[PDB]
Protein backbone atom coordinates (compact mmCIF):
# COMPACT_ATOMS: atom_id res chain seq x y z
CA UNK A 1 0.00 0.00 0.00
CA UNK A 2 0.98 3.64 -0.48
CA UNK A 3 -0.40 4.65 3.20
CA UNK A 4 0.47 3.27 6.82
CA UNK A 5 -2.30 1.55 8.63
CA UNK A 6 -2.45 2.73 12.20
CA UNK A 7 -4.66 1.27 15.12
CA UNK A 8 -5.85 3.02 18.40
CA UNK A 9 -6.96 0.13 20.94
CA UNK A 10 -8.56 1.34 23.70
CA UNK A 11 -7.89 -0.93 26.74
CA UNK A 12 -9.52 1.44 29.30
CA UNK A 13 -13.16 1.73 30.76
CA UNK A 14 -13.56 5.09 28.84
CA UNK A 15 -13.59 6.49 25.64
CA UNK A 16 -10.66 8.18 23.76
CA UNK A 17 -9.59 9.05 20.25
CA UNK A 18 -6.35 9.65 18.81
CA UNK A 19 -6.00 13.09 17.43
CA UNK A 20 -3.82 15.68 16.70
CA UNK A 21 -2.51 18.53 19.32
CA UNK A 22 -2.32 21.70 16.23
CA UNK A 23 -5.88 21.92 16.11
CA UNK A 24 -8.93 19.42 15.94
CA UNK A 25 -8.01 17.41 13.10
CA UNK A 26 -7.95 13.95 13.89
CA UNK A 27 -5.62 11.27 13.21
CA UNK A 28 -7.42 7.62 13.35
CA UNK A 29 -11.38 7.68 12.94
CA UNK A 30 -13.94 5.28 14.42
CA UNK A 31 -12.54 4.88 17.94
CA UNK A 32 -14.75 4.55 20.77
CA UNK A 33 -15.03 2.91 24.46
CA UNK A 34 -13.50 -0.54 25.01
CA UNK A 35 -12.38 -1.42 20.91
CA UNK A 36 -10.88 -0.01 18.43
CA UNK A 37 -10.53 1.85 15.30
CA UNK A 38 -8.30 1.10 11.87
CA UNK A 39 -7.06 4.21 9.71
CA UNK A 40 -4.95 4.44 7.13
CA UNK A 41 -2.69 7.41 6.41
CA UNK A 42 -0.16 9.01 4.34
CA UNK A 43 2.86 8.35 4.99
CA UNK A 44 4.27 11.83 6.56
CA UNK A 45 4.92 13.47 9.87
CA UNK A 46 1.65 12.97 11.95
CA UNK A 47 1.25 14.73 15.15
CA UNK A 48 -0.08 12.22 17.94
CA UNK A 49 -2.05 13.15 20.87
CA UNK A 50 -4.20 10.97 23.74
CA UNK A 51 -7.82 12.91 24.07
CA UNK A 52 -10.38 11.79 26.27
CA UNK A 53 -13.87 13.17 25.04
CA UNK A 54 -12.94 17.04 25.13
CA UNK A 55 -10.03 17.02 27.58
CA UNK A 56 -6.35 16.70 26.75
CA UNK A 57 -4.43 13.57 28.21
CA UNK A 58 -1.24 13.14 26.36
CA UNK A 59 1.08 14.78 24.05
CA UNK A 60 3.07 11.62 21.84
CA UNK A 61 3.95 13.99 19.54
CA UNK A 62 4.64 13.92 15.89
CA UNK A 63 5.79 10.51 14.34
CA UNK A 64 7.03 9.16 11.01
CA UNK A 65 4.81 7.12 8.75
CA UNK A 66 5.97 5.10 5.75
CA UNK A 67 4.17 3.19 3.04
CA UNK A 68 2.97 -0.07 4.22
CA UNK A 69 4.15 0.48 8.14
CA UNK A 70 1.80 -1.26 10.76
CA UNK A 71 1.25 0.66 14.40
CA UNK A 72 -0.79 0.46 16.97
CA UNK A 73 -1.60 2.70 20.12
CA UNK A 74 -2.35 0.84 23.01
CA UNK A 75 -3.92 2.66 25.91
CA UNK A 76 -4.55 1.52 28.95
CA UNK A 77 -6.72 2.15 32.20
CA UNK A 78 -4.90 2.70 35.51
CA UNK A 79 -6.04 4.69 38.84
CA UNK A 80 -8.91 6.51 36.71
CA UNK A 81 -5.82 7.83 34.19
CA UNK A 82 -4.65 6.50 30.55
CA UNK A 83 -1.34 5.14 29.79
CA UNK A 84 -0.55 5.44 26.19
CA UNK A 85 1.88 3.31 24.50
CA UNK A 86 2.84 3.39 20.88
CA UNK A 87 3.71 0.27 19.36
CA UNK A 88 5.38 -0.90 15.97
CA UNK A 89 5.04 -3.67 14.05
Amino acid sequence: KQKALVRVQNLSGSKLTLKTADGKTDVVKDVGPQSHGDREINPVKVNLALFDGSKKVSDLKPVTLARGEVVCLYVTGSGGKLAPVWVKR
